[PDB]
């Protein structure tokens, strides 16, 4: 019979790749269908380049791909339209924003699988130890707390201790972090949904200068090479007061044998002042059936199983990854395990998107300009003023002649 082959998630980031393979194997066993799991690299932009090799070849060697929220405009030609396979009632069980994101020129490219939003992780033991009663609401508070706790922990002998870790590597995760910095300073969305390239402004420049100010000070010098897992590792060993990261790190930090089990909370990221908007970059992954799959019916059946209530529930409970089904946010077992899903649902609802809708198939080019210019501020090569001017110019070139 058919072998249904899946590329999605990575064994190099948390438990995602291991769990994904488990769920695919479970479907294969339940249905009596042979399956195979193809592993991927950690970083989204590396995965995109890998999967583009299969798509360029029209390869039948992968039936189902797990695709990033930022990808539908890029990957649509390589997707089977899922619209004919779902009833309107079934499609409405997912958040409409994510279904809309995944729909390109009326083609439903992929089913929502898990969503994502950037959040602040904080050591509540350490805040209490240093006399703080709440996590920081502003970036200045974060920096003050980080300076004071670091001074204390270093003096007490922990030479590995930092105030803040985040994703500063030159890759897609930095565009995510940087959108949060920019938007939380009142600097806008880099490219607005209407197409206006708005990033050349003083608030965006301040946000990037502020981030430069952390590097080698409250954050390690090596932060400029950190992706999700590098940040998580410093944090999880107990060596950072704060971390910006996605929901998956919560369950990993609560696992038996984690040094920080029971010692942390999560909240919204800080912002520049009380009237700035809260920033949490929208992330998340979708399930696409390949336009090149020899087994579309079987592949659709697998994608509907993976996106189902019970599989998303297992992802929430075991991996602290955010459902794309509103009903799971009221599920007693989801909430008992992850009470912060209720607390931060409005943050997840108001998450700010990267400019993938407006850039469409040119999004990865836009993003590479963003992360490269941002990275030049983090390293002290450019000031934020120059970087936003240069970024404006690059994005204008990239998007010249691109409409809608
Ligand atoms: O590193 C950036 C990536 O992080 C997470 O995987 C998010 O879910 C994804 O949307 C984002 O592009
Ligand atoms: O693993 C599938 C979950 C079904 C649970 C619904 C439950 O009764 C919510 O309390």
């Amino acid at each position: 019979g058919p072998v249904i082959r899946v590329a999605g998630d990575s064994t190099a980031v948390g438990e995602g790749g291991r769990w994904m393979k488990e769920m695919v194997e479970a479907w294969g066993k339940k249905t009596g269908t042979r399956v195979e799991y193809i592993d991927s690299p950690a970083d989204t932009n590396d995965r995109l380049a890998l999967y583009q090799q299969y798509w360029a070849a029209r390869s039948p060697d992968v039936d189902v791909y797990m695709i990033d929220v930022i990808w539908p405009g890029i990957v649509a030609p390589h997707a089977l339209d899922l619209k004919p396979y779902l009833t309107e009632a079934e499609l409405k069980e997912f958040f409409p924003r994510i279904v809309q994101n995944n729909t390109i020129r009326g083609k439903l490219t992929s089913l929502p699988f898990f969503t994502d939003a950037g959040i602040l992780y904080y050591r509540k033991d350490l805040l209490e130890k240093y006399g703080y009663t709440s996590p920081p609401r502003t970036w200045n508070e974060l920096e003050q707390m980080a300076e004071r706790v670091m001074e204390g922990e270093r003096r007490a002998g922990n030479r590995d201790f930092w105030g803040f870790v985040f994703q500063g590597k030159p890759y897609e995760g930095l565009t995510c972090d940087a959108l949060e910095w920019i938007y939380s300073h009142g600097g806008g969305r880099i490219v607005e949904p209407d197409g206006t390239i708005s990033v050349n402004n003083g608030r965006a420049a301040l946000a990037l200068n502020r981030a430069h100010g952390w590097v080698g000070r409250i954050a390690p010098q090596g932060v400029t090479s950190y992706a999700e897992e590098e940040a998580r590792n410093v944090w999880q060993q107990g060596n950072s007061l704060f971390m910006r990261n996605w929901p998956y790190a919560y369950a990993l930090g609560q696992a038996e044998g984690s040094p920080i089990r029971g010692k942390f909370g999560v909240t919204v990221l800080p912002k520049a002042s009380a009237d700035a908007p809260n920033a949490a970059t929208l992330g998340g992954w979708q399930l696409m059936v390949s336009a090149y799959s020899r087994y579309p019916k079987e592949a659709v059946d697998l994608v509907k199983y993976l996106a189902s209530y019970e599989v998303q529930k297992d992802n929430a409970v075991r991996l602290s990854r955010l459902p794309t089904r509103p009903a799971l946010y009221t599920d007693r077992d989801v909430l008992a395990r992850n009470p912060w899903f209720r607390d931060l649902l409005p943050v997840f609802q108001n998450a700010v998107s990267r400019p993938s809708d407006v850039a469409g198939a040119r999004y990865n080019q836009v993003s590479e300009a963003i992360w490269t210019e941002v990275h030049s501020v983090l390293t002290g090569r450019k000031k934020g003023e120059q970087a936003v001017r240069d970024l404006e110019a690059r994005i204008r070139r990239i998007l010249r002649h691109h409409h809608h």
